């Protein structure tokens, strides 16, 4: 009845979403830049829980010792100041010309070195600030033609990289963390490590694969044409949701970065079903950006409105999944039978029963409805709020 | 210089490939049925190694025991006739309507329970005829609504369903091993698995994970708008790529089974490129369709097709690798620093290295081109044919 | 309040939809056969105000002219019983094998006369039974190949059919109007006049253009990654929107049919706004399939749920647009002056206005935030009823 | 045999293309400004036949009237000195923060008139350099939310916009015609007139239409996944084939602008036998982006590339289609029945022909084949310079 955020609700935001200035591949910024500590003290307001940020969002590059000491007390500050927590830090290794063939899989070793050593000095900070997540977006590990990057020994590359980063922290004694954030495309032509199955594929072959899991994004699985409530479901299953970044995307193009809600609204609402519905407890983090149409008070109505539609679409899942009448159709479609082994008498029973195959009916079978179209319009009334 | 097949070059055809009568979801057959008696024998007259088949492409569906001798007991005479092979074959649990909602994955568990009776049965047979590899394509696997099918439970039940076979072919002392073919739609609005790394990620959830490998099919990674080359990479480098599935596709659109070389023309030149490279020796499988345009003359000209262009490709990437101007411009772009470890030295020697960060020259080392441009149009003018 | 429709509210149907067999590229089909009869009978019982066919879908194809009368006397005979009427026709140029390259545009000539006769026949009847829209979709008109189809010639044959039609109907004296349905591809591998755009501009070369306006389905557009309801405002302004097929689509591939509501939801919300707004009065047609997951209990529940749906976001986009509170955020978001004209003084009056150019405040006018957030936010809050 | 183009090739590029400092979404710029005069000299020497520009490209914005002079005149000499042309222009309507929500349909009044001005501006300067076409592209007119926009107010605004432009232009007696570029998405979540269809339509509700074509760009049409030579031959068809932007995309996603002929590689052979088939005459121009990663050297050696795979697809399609066994090919497939009228003999002995419906063989005619898949290989064999 009410859609208003408290930070119990876990709600976080990074630095650079509220931040952007605008700047698209064909235009100049239309905002001025945010101070840090300014963007903690709105979005505290606004009832965030808290705030993330890559390093160079906090530090600006090149940054001497002790100004870099300047930027986090200031910052600290109004951590302090606000209650906000900060939960995930990443690594920017995307904007400097010197990562344009990419980080830990550029051609170039000493890049690869450079870009490992700024990674592991940004955990250092990320503990500090009580970081749980370490987020990787390898954003320029890729290629835009085929001769330019052996796949194979881009893989090699990666997880030397990964599994240098998981020594660094076990010999620290550091509790926190790594996810991996898959993209398909867009800095790169294509991107290594393109989805959700990707990247849950890959740390499977890490030295010390319980450190590291996904965290997925909305518009990067959709930017494949992919189902994400589907790819989220498979990274719960795998036991690997370490995180998840929340926003809109209206289908196979440019990365829009739209506000949560925005984009394929009823994704959306099967995405919280399933996040409530599976008790995930992590931050419920956007990644977004404000139109470069928007001024500063849109860019606060636009992060506001993250919120708000998280906490309608809980509202109606919740609805949906205590509906009688809904719990009646999932059974008329056998929701529940799915969930009963198939086989748990054993291989041998099942080949030795002949109601499985030599005297199934399966013209009787064939001939059940599912019934899928009454229980999606009952998904469909519950979302739009229009129960009688 | 000459194009021409032999059956040691292992390309194999599905019968459903040149025997698809051309029914589309928009109109009627355009062929007759060909015998597969008859297939084997053209096929063979063309220069394939061998023949795949699902069960009910070779048995017609519910046939009598003895039918199934008489069918099978023919097509063994056209295989000893013509030296063809059987190296692969699969089954079909996606034509009947009892699998309208699943095999392995349906609501309905005594559809389930058939699905794993009818497949036991086809391994069975393809053991008998030496097939080497067994396929599965989860192509009702999935849902077009949200609330249809608990992604997690049907993970659990295609987990149950691939554990048995397992056991099974174990119990059985059998010499066989199974590819998961991924797709990410068509027929269901999404399907299970979508992908080559969704494959990949979930095989290593399974009991005996080395029995299990991936098909990846050209078309079906491009639905995706994926690049198929770097799937088939990280499918190599996990040494999972135990067979392969070559056809074309023109985009994100409907399955379209073109011939191979058709599609992405220089995604095939890449893919060639590191099949040879990687020294992958499985058959070289077309999974295809003869446009419903074309008779019978237009179907084996687009079946000798596949194997030519094939051929040609091989050739142009063989020409690009040995060519001296390429392998200097593969050292101008670093792709010999590519496969260097980043971090031989080890983590506490790259710590304390300050030609890595303190003393690191971004500058230089972002203002270094990386030559990929001409690199890739010594690529181009190899595939074209156009060097001097 | 109440989601109930009546024949008021012009909803038509397909015999095609409902009567859907299940048969997809992968799989046999799941229900049987309707009679055109019954869909009659039960359309008419949930709301509908009537529906269409294809000459095919009423009467089976080769036909003798007596089973012809028959079959037409017996639906005539359901339309007087149930008050249902018939607003638009079809012909079916797609399912049979002669029709495999085309219909209007097939390389053959004597298929393209046949294709011509076919039609004006149906024309006839279509007439009889008070259509007053005549659909045209070209399925087949289009290639998998470069070489197959000379575009300019096959738009030459396009024009001489589509200009042929109308000196039949205007020397028949009929009041029929024609609509052409675009599509980018499905079954064929690109299809001609892809997209409304395309449909819109070859309409003006036609003889008597005022003859002809576009019937643009939801999920077509959206096949190629098009918003939808800016091609219906593109055909609105040209005048020529004279039919429009309502259905769901999630994304780009195969074409889903689904429900109308289901697919992308928020482009539901501002088609429906966008009809309601200009007063579209034609019929509101489902062209739709039932998934072949469903038994017939479940098709009639998946065609009521396109007219609730349909009702629904009626209602919700009427609430935003009455909404006080919207009209003022319109305000400032400069709607208003949007439809003022840029410059009814003139060209010269606006070569001398310097308040235009020498003296235009570009940081002034550059800093004005458009406020699209705020206002896209009140449109989610009414589309999921959740304004307080 | 060789491949080195000459200016009577008419190849051009803008100074945009080779002067692209590699700035994209989420990194800084890898190479340093050009000056305009270093590009048109080593653009000469590479072959070309002259250069296109934006105003912003040529005079930086905001420039004094008398930096405005000296900037043309150093451009001038450089022309001069060279031999260059410049056959296009056009304006940057997309950069500036003021154009954030468009030029032409930008919501506030006065930024519609001050792009209507600037835009005069630069039109007297290209008909002074010599320019034929004038080109625009509204990169900025469009939305990211439903609400933001009337469709058809802004087409009202995009006509009126047009319309005065064309006052202008015939007011000053200027030989000079206008060409609209569409693209569907990017840096907009929707643009205005998103396709070549949508552009051609628009254009004949223009007061004075024979003033304005097309310029379509490869990319973009690919972006929307449209069959890019189908749509150059739709404008073909209605004589507004006015400029052309040559490039290459790798399918749906951000707009690449790779070099011609990398991207899709068939669809490029296919265009440039159009364009050579139909005798196209104006500029072969090209809109690409050097990649970031490359230095100086891989920019001049991108743009090379350009030119070259232009020569080396226009020999290859000449040679098919000289091809005697190409041209028996065409026949055997009826391309020249297509390009027969179907009805020459009128409406009314096509009612009375028996021989095009009551006594038409349709079994004998379904069964015949297209022929299709060998013609294909004929233009497989011939690109890939494999025919024996
Ligand atoms: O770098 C981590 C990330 O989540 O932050 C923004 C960037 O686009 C990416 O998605
Ligand atoms: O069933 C296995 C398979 O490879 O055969 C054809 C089907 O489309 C699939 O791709
Ligand atoms: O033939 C006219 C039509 O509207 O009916 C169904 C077919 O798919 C098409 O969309
Ligand atoms: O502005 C005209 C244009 O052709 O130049 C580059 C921009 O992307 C567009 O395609
Ligand atoms: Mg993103
Ligand atoms: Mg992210
Ligand atoms: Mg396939
Ligand atoms: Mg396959
Ligand atoms: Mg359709
Ligand atoms: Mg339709
Ligand atoms: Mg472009
Ligand atoms: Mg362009």
């Amino acid at each position: 009845m009410n859609y208003q955020p408290t930070p119990e609700d876990r709600f976080t935001f990074g630095l650079w979403t509220v931040g952007w200035q605008g700047r698209d591949p064909f235009g100049d910024a239309t905002r001025r830049a945010l101070d840090p500590v300014e963007s903690v003290r709105r979005l505290a307001e606004l009832g965030a829980h808290g705030v993330t940020f890559h390093d160079d969002d906090l530090i600006p590059f090149g940054s001497s010792d002790s100004e870099r000491e300047e930027h986090v007390k200031r910052f600290r500050q109004a951590l302090d100041d606000t209650g906000m927590k900060v939960p995930m830090a990443t690594t920017n290794l995307f904007t400097h010309p010197v990562f344009k063939d990419g980080g830990f899989t550029a051609n170039d070793r000493d890049v690869r070195r450079y870009a490992l050593r700024k990674t592991i000095r940004n955990i250092d900070l990320a503990v500090e600030l009580g970081a749980e997540t370490y987020v990787a977006w390898g954003g320029r590990e890729g290629a835009e033609s085929g001769g330019a990057k052996d796949v194979r020994d881009a893989l090699d590359r990666m997880k030397e990289a990964f599994d240098l980063l998981g020594e660094y922290v076990t010999s620290q004694g550091y509790d926190i963390r790594f996810a991996i954030e898959p993209k398909p495309n867009e800095p790169r032509g294509d991107i290594l490590l393109p989805t959700v199955g990707h990247a849950l594929a890959f740390i499977e072959r890490l030295e010390r694969p319980e450190l590291y899991g996904v965290n997925p994004e909305v518009g990067h699985e959709q930017m494949a044409g992919l189902n994400f409530p589907h790819g989220i479901a498979q990274a719960l299953w795998a036991g690997k949701l370490f995180h998840i970044d929340l926003n809109g995307q209206n289908g196979i193009k440019y990365d829009q970065d739209l506000r949560f809600g925005a984009g394929d609204l009823r994704a959306a609402f099967w995405l919280v079903d399933l996040l409530e519905s599976a008790g995930y407890s992590g931050p419920r983090h956007f990644d977004f950006k404000p139109p470069r149409t928007e001024d500063f008070d849109g860019v606060w109505a636009s992060a506001a409105g993250c919120m708000r539609n998280y906490l309608i679409l809980k509202e109606r899942a919740a609805a949906f999944r205590a509906d009688p009448e809904v719990q009646e159709a999932l059974r008329a479609s056998r929701l529940d039978e799915l969930a009963r082994p198939t086989a748990a008498d054993g291989l041998q029973a099942l080949l030795d029963d002949r109601s499985a195959f030599e005297e199934f009916d399966v013209d009787a079978a064939a001939a059940r409805g599912m019934a899928f179209e009454r229980l999606d319009q009952l998904a469909m009334d519950h979302l739009l709020g229009a129960r009688g």
